[PDB]
């Protein structure tokens, strides 16, 4: 037979309307029955309607025109691109409505993509069931025929026959559960509002609610029986931000009820289903006492998130996949500006700051695509799932955010979303809402398209002459070629004059060069605030040294932000070799009287990246000398710590760093406290409560003995708490026995006494320390194809892996090994980004000692 | 412009005697020298070709009048260009004046520096001619084939004991306070075992026919050389009686040299030794410390008849010689140092042998020698081994009578004069009058690579018996002598020469068990059809002592050899095995222990720690009863010494029942007593290694290697501070020893063999080989002997083709020379035999350690 299409896209032709939706699906027999119906509306004139479908035995097909009389269509079939083409035995004529009904029976997904399922022990030691869904990006076609493309969107009828003691959820509310004669539940719920097919929802399992109405919505928090008691605050929030969202956009949540489910099982697919709002259980249980600080956090951001995405992804959808940065980038932004409207107590900037240091470092390599790319099959679709493209659209809406007004911002926002609801968009769209509100003064779209089309940043640089500053341009590239390079960038400034006149303003350098005129001399100047745009600042001998002295005088004068920033900025230029890492020494020398954590953890970072890098080679004496040093700096704020959980999660968040350092170099008091900590909680069979702030820092002390290792693992296997889990595992993986780590690697394969889940957080945490470095990635290697079986080539993990296991090499002969064993795999696996990222690595490397190391031993 | 072009020189001119002058500064390493060589042309000539390397000549002279030189420096030649024709019969004196530097590498006449027990800059000179160093030193034929007398004379401080081969004729102190030494005219002798040392030494000398013996060490070390003299003393005797051939030089001295690195030489009178190679003590040293002073002594006087009274014509037949010293290295100690029980070191080293010469890598040791590097070439112990393990078939094949009579014979028919191969089998030809051909024998196993697989099959009173190639992965066909022994308790035994590739012997009996290759004296390895090895399997079962320890040892070689290559399960290797409860002799208890570790390491590398273990706590369970009766001492014979050595280390090593305690035990006194509390030297490394456990251990230790005087006790430590768990330590050790800091670059390939062993250090040792390599060539140039043991030491356990893979790669990266280089294709053939191994192997064992 032949096929009436030859294209990945559907046809513009036929368009659905609503979409009836009947299933019964049989948890324990895991298969399932459905029922489609679909009311299309045909445009131009076709003899066929091409839509999706994958892995349905279709059990009858029929047509209709209004004739309620149904007349049977002929189903052809083309599984490459997951189409089925419907053969009308009428054409169908514009303007004209039919409806198509199909009926099909299908299995529920071993998988956890499409309409999957699996099975639980609770805590009754009783197996149980569950059934939930997860469609993006392409897998809705999965669970139903329709058409399986974010632009055709349509309303929803959805019908389940579930079992008596479970219950069944979708996207809308509950409209009709009507008893069936032999002992099951026909479900209805009712129509949904004009939506996209990816965003489509619904559970079948053994549940709890906690619930509370808000203003007319009822959001409800559904979780297992046994851990009903762990999604209180998941509710308290999603209250706080529901409120904050719907007035900061302006626009009403459009459905009578919210639900967020807490999915018994780690596989399990997360994700921002309209109404029915999907988290790991993982990710949304907390306890106001025995959970952590980074913990609050997590669950306060994803909650956040999931929100943000219900106006910025569901009620404003994106046309196509080459535009999901669009809404991610902006979920992620929220996800951190609601949380310092509304948690302003989290300091969930800090975090924000980091991921984006961390982003620029991974931005600047060759490696680097633009966020905005033309994507066409199924694999550069699954491309678009980046936390870098979503960091990269966070970074720069705070850019926009910061340079436009705040008010400015919002009331864009606000008309982007009044004027597209229930709509299909394409990333200009926004901009031009953007251009608006500004009543054409910029263009927002031309300076937008600057970053979104070109890879990585630029690189700022800065000259004071008297009352004038020279501005300059040029993309941050790492030396290992083009000028078509220019970015449209927002500089911000701030300035000391006569005698603490405190000055700031901000202007956009849309060229290679320009100058900024200063109302008066001034003894130093910061450029770009609080690191609010996304760019890399350089700046002339003594404009540096203008803000080094400034720091050793009073370095209050500036934010934790940008010092942190100058942090950052010089060691990275240290790495580019624009300054000499004596300069990037010189500047941190000021870190006595540091006292926020945002500048002192960035200072860790840099040291305990170059201290590795160091040890890995045999220069032992340069990192001992390099940690000594940088303890020297913080000795104070370290002799500070007091072992507990108390002040803010800012100053939270310094104890734990300040600990672990100490720690991990075994300085002063810091050992010796740990492992009285330790001793006294094995000694109680690990029932005395340890401060979360200190828990991982004294759990590695203890696994540094047989008789520690031996008890931690022994609690790994017992306890149920996978969070004291995660943080015993780290010790486990951070000891010095070569054997011990080894196991550790081996069984996390065999799946054994940890998942194969904790696999790349297991080489991750070996190959980082001296003990396990080389066989972290003679594991990787020997076991290649055990783990590309059990994580594809191409998932996060196996990117996860090949970085943590190479990441820290530095010699010609790694980079000529690490290169050859890809070569001998394949050329598809040598392609690969991350192996080539892995490479570009290892080059930098080696570039780095060979512009920075033998320097080093005259100082430090 | 130059008259010869060649490596060998012209036949034409050859060399008489030797007048030698020299003036060596030892402050500053620069001598001045004048060589009188009186020559004779046996062919009309017009010009003098012989070697020199390194010399600013100053007058060359020909007899009155001065002739004009020519060089080639490649060849290492110079030409003499005569004024009148060299006329055939007719004597010329040829006469050189020239300056050069006192070499450093410890070639050529060499020299160096060391601090006194008083701790002061003394120095010392002395000379490594073998093979072709002599040219640097003087000008001369320096090739073995021409021989002449030599006058040596050197003029030396009042301070310094001035050595040479013949005794010190004169002195004479000159004018300037200098003392011109000469020394007698020599016997007729090759160029490359002339010698002269210049140092501040002491002697032990003690007249035994005339010949006066002396060993020269140091002053503060002449304590420690009597031993070696005692041992010297005896030897000479026997080589004496034995050769029938009375050793001919008036005197005999053993030099002490006080240096690590000196070059170690048999030269004519003057025998020339590493310091720590003869120094004894009685009370301190271990049973191998023994035994290897005594081995070396034999070894360099069985030389003095055995390739200085008869010397070999060309390089290409070093293999002899040294054979045969090494052949007579463990004779001479089985008949006369009969206690030490060396048969069972030969018999391990035969087996080590076997096992380089069973690979595709192997070379036949009768190759054919032209390089100037392929003369370097032929210092290999697989030569010097095979042929030793080859010239023991041979005596054990024809009489020990016999054997004695076909070399009394060559040494007497060849005394001073050059020889071939071929000269010691035709020597052979008459004892036997032609009877056995021998010489067609010897050279069916001196031309062909690898050695014979006998297949043995028995069928009522015939044994069948086929041979064949031994090739792990062509047609080779050995003359093999086959020993052989069988069993109402009839003891019978008979030899058979097998020519061809099948044969079959008749027997007098049907019998139980037969086993072929009686001792191993036969460069062989046996293989038996299935129930031939379960009768033997049986046999050893009821009652082992029916055959030897060195049979029994053989048995548990073969079997595990062959299991590799998969004539055999692994299964039936293990099976074999199953008596060693019964077992009290020390020869097969350590060659199980060595396959058994072999195995054990491998598993262990590819991560199959639980088969490790089981492994090792079923060798345990069957030598368990001897691990717990041993006595942590040195009490008892050589042997059962050297087993308690073996059996302690093995059970410390695995953490097994009574030993990682009783060992910390006497680590934690000996500690205490900061060092000095006495250990019993034969449990002294096991103690260390479990100190070495420790941050504690492991710093002290450290502290007393840095500080201690004892060398041997020194390298007891190393192994133990190699042997930590802590692979931040492990590094340490290969970067000290590298930059030369606590640990001379000496120990270097001693560390990264010790850590590339063990589970912390087997990556790191092969990466610390990988990111060192150029500066290691640099310390040790390619081929060196130590470079070798480095890319073993730190390959030979990897087993998987990504290794494989990895390792090839890597070597390729470097050079196609580094590539294409013997060891280079070595380490990566035992890693596919690691990997064939595996494959056949691995999957079975789950079901049965
Ligand atoms: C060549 O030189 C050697 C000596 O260098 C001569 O040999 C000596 O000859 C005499 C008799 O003429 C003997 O008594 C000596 O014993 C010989 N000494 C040695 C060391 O061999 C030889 O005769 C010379 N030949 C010619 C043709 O003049
Ligand atoms: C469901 O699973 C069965 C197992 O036999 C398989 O054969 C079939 O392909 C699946 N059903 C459909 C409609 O794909
Ligand atoms: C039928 O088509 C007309 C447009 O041609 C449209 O206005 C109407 O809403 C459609 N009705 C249904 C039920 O699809
Ligand atoms: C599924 O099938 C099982 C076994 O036939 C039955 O016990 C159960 O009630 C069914 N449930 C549903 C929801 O169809
Ligand atoms: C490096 O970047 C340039 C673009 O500036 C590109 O053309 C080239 O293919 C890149 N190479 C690699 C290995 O990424
Ligand atoms: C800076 O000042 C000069 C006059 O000195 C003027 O020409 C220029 O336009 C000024 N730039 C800005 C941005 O105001
Ligand atoms: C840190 O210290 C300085 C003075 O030493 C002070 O001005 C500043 O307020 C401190 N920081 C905070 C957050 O209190
Ligand atoms: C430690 O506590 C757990 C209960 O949480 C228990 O299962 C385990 O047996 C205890 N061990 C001892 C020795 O009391
Ligand atoms: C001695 O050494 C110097 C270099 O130190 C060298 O130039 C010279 O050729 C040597 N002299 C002789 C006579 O060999
Ligand atoms: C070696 O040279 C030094 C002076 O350079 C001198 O004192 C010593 O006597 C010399 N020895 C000889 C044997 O020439
Ligand atoms: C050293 O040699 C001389 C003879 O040259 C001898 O008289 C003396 O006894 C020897 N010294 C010793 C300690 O044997
Ligand atoms: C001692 O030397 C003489 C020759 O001077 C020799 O005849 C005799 O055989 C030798 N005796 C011994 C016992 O070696
Ligand atoms: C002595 O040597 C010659 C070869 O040079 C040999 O042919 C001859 O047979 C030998 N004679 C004896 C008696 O060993
Ligand atoms: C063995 O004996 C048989 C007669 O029983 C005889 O024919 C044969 O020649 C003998 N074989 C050998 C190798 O002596
Ligand atoms: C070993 O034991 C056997 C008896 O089983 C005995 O004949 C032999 O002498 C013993 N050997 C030693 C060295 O103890
Ligand atoms: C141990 O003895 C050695 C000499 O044997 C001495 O040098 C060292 O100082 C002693 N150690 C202590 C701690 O006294
Ligand atoms: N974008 C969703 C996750 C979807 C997962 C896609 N496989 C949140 O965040
Ligand atoms: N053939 C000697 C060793 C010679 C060493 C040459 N570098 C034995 O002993
Ligand atoms: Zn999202
Ligand atoms: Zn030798």
């Amino acid at each position: 037979k032949l096929f009436p299409w030859a294209q990945i896209r559907l046809p513009t032709a036929v368009v659905p309307l609503r979409y009836e939706l009947s299933l019964h699906p049989n948890l324990t027999s895991m298969t399932f029955r459905g029922s489609v119906t679909i009311s299309v509306q045909a445009l131009q004139v076709t003899w066929n309607i091409i839509l999706h479908s994958t892995g349905h035995n279709i059990s009858r097909v029929t047509f209709m025109s209004v004739s309620s009389q149904e007349k049977q269509a002929e189903i052809l079939e083309y599984a490459y691109h997951g189409q089925i083409a419907i053969v009308a035995p009428e054409a169908l004529l514009a303007g004209h409505n039919y409806t198509l009904k199909i009926e099909y029976s299908a299995n529920i997904s071993s998988s956890y993509y499409g309409f999957y399922g699996f099975s639980y022990t609770d805590e009754s030691n009783e197996k149980k069931y569950f059934a939930a869904t997860q469609f993006e990006p392409l897998a809705a076609r999965s669970a139903f025929p329709c058409f399986d493309e974010p632009a055709f969107k349509a309303t929803f009828i959805i019908k389940i026959i579930r079992d008596e003691q479970y219950t069944a959820l979708s996207n809308m509310p509950k409209k009709s559960s009507v008893v069936l004669d032999d002992g099951l539940v026909q479900d209805e719920f009712s129509e949904s509002v004009k939506m996209s097919t990816y965003l489509v929802a619904f559970i079948v399992g053994e549940m709890k609610n906690l619930s509370q109405d808000v203003n007319g919505t009822l959001v409800s928090i559904y979780a297992v029986p046994e851990k009903i008691g762990q999604v209180h605050y998941a509710l308290e929030t999603t209250v706080k931000l529901l409120e904050f969202f719907q007035n900061y956009f302006e626009i009403q949540y459009p459905l009578k009820k919210l639900d967020l489910v807490a999915i018994p099982d780690f596989e399990a697919g997360a994700m921002e289903n309209w109404g029915l709002l999907t988290f790991r259980e993982e990710t949304l249980l907390y306890d106001s006492n025995t959970s952590s600080m980074a913990d609050r956090k997590l669950v306060t951001k994803i909650i956040a998130h999931e929100l943000a995405h219900q106006w910025f992804g569901n009620l404003v959808t994106m046309k196509w996949w080459n535009d999901l940065w669009l809404n991610e980038g902006f979920a992620t932004f929220m996800e951190y500006f609601s949380l310092e409207k509304i948690f302003k107590e989290l300091s969930s900037y800090e975090d924000f700051l980091d991921a984006r240091f961390k982003t620029m470092k991974k931005d600047s390599l060759n490696s680097s695509h633009p966020i905005s790319s033309s994507v066409q099959s199924s694999e550069q679709i699954e491309e678009m799932f980046d936390s870098l493209s979503y960091f990269k659209g966070s970074s720069l809406l705070l850019m926009l955010k910061t340079y436009l007004s705040e008010d400015v911002f919002q009331h864009a926002v606000v008309l982007y979303l009044h004027n597209h609801s229930y709509a299909s968009i394409q990333s200009d769209d926004l901009w031009d809402s953007f251009n608006e509100v500004t009543n054409q003064t910029l263009d927002v779209k031309r300076m937008m398209k600057t970053w979104t089309l070109q890879k990585g940043f630029p690189l700022v640089t800065v000259q004071k002459k008297g009352k004038e500053l020279f501005i300059q341009q040029e993309r941050f590239f790492l030396n290992m070629s083009d000028t078509s390079y220019l970015w449209h960038i927002p500089l911000s400034y701030v300035t000391e004059g006569r005698n603490y006149s405190k000055y700031q303003s901000v202007s956009l350098l849309d060229k290679k060069s320009g100058v900024i005129n200063l109302t008066e001399e001034v003894l130093w100047v910061k450029v770009n605030i609080n690191m609010n745009g996304y760019y890399i600042v350089h700046y002339a001998d003594d404009d540096w040294e203008a803000l080094i002295h400034q720091l050793k005088i009073n370095p209050y004068v500036l934010s934790d932000k940008d010092r942190a920033n100058l942090i950052n900025n010089i060691f990275e230029l240290a790495g580019l070799g624009k300054v000499p890492l004596k300069r990037a020494f010189d500047l941190i020398n000021y870190l006595g009287n540091e006292n926020h954590t945002a500048p002192i953890t960035e200072a860790l970072f840099q040291t305990d990246l170059i201290y590795n890098l160091l040890e890995k080679l045999g220069y032992m004496d340069l990192a001992s000398r390099l940690v000594t040093r940088v303890f020297k700096l913080l000795q104070n704020q370290i002799q500070q710590q007091t072992w507990t959980d108390e002040g803010t999660p800012s100053m939270r968040e310094l104890r734990s760093a300040l600990l672990e350092f100490a720690c991990t170099h075994n300085l002063g008091n810091c050992s010796t406290t740990a492992m009285k900590l330790f001793d006294d909680w094995m000694a109680s069979n690990g029932t005395q409560s340890l401060p979360t702030d200190v828990m991982t820092t004294v759990f590695k002390v203890g696994a540094k003995t047989d008789k520690g290792w031996s008890f931690l693992l022994g609690k790994y296997i017992s306890i149920g708490s996978e969070a004291e889990k995660n943080k015993i595992l780290e010790a486990l993986a951070s000891s010095e026995d070569v054997r011990k780590l080894y196991w550790l690697m081996k069984s996390s394969l065999n799946g054994d006494n940890f998942r194969t889940q904790k696999l790349s957080f297991i080489i991750r945490t070996v190959g980082r320390h001296f003990p396990g470095h080389l066989l972290a990635w003679d594991f990787v290697k020997e076991n290649w194809n055990k783990l590309v079986q059990k994580f594809p080539l191409g998932s996060y993990t196996i990117q996860n892996i090949v970085a943590g296991s190479t990441y820290l090499f530095s010699t010609k002969t790694h980079l000529s090994e690490v290169q050859a064993f890809f070569e001998n795999q394949s050329e598809a696996t040598f392609r690969l980004r991350c192996v080539q990222e892995a490479l570009e690595v290892i080059q930098l490397n080696i570039q780095w000692m060979e512009k920075n190391l033998k320097s080093l031993t005259w100082w430090l």
